[PDB]
């Protein structure tokens, strides 16, 4: 079969304040030839770029708002898509799906994330 898989993991239940970071494996289709396509979707809200990065694999695009706060990078020797989450936030439940053009129409399908609310550690 000549069809590429895309892999995408990191989005679960994870708790509020600190630091996630996501990844997304490559199957049949070079990491270090094209950029990944980030984006969320909230339930029942409208969806929203979260990140763009382009093929030539220069420099990432972000919003000055969101800047700071999400980045995309990928490995060649690895072959796989990083994802770093800073400044997490209340609002950030929602699904992270990838998507990629290369040659053909190749999409995944989209990772649902969970930010609960404030709360005291386990001890």
């Amino acid at each position: 079969m000549a069809q590429v898989q895309l892999v995408e993991s990191g989005g679960a239940l994870v708790q509020p304040g600190g630091s996630l970071r996501l990844s997304c494996a490559a199957s049949g289709f070079p990491v270090n030839r094209y950029s990944m396509r980030w984006y969320r979707q909230a339930p029942g809200k409208e969806r929203e770029w979260v990140a763009g990065m382009s093929s030539a694999g220069d420099r990432s695009s972000y919003e000055d708002s969101v800047k700071g706060r999400f980045t995309i990078s990928r490995d060649d020797a690895r072959n796989t898509v990083y994802l770093q989450m800073n400044s997490l936030k209340p609002e950030d439940t929602a699904v992270y799906y990838c998507n990629v053009n290369v040659g053909f129409e190749y999409w995944g399908q989209g990772t649902q994330v969970t930010v609960s609310s404030h709360h005291h550690h386990h001890h």
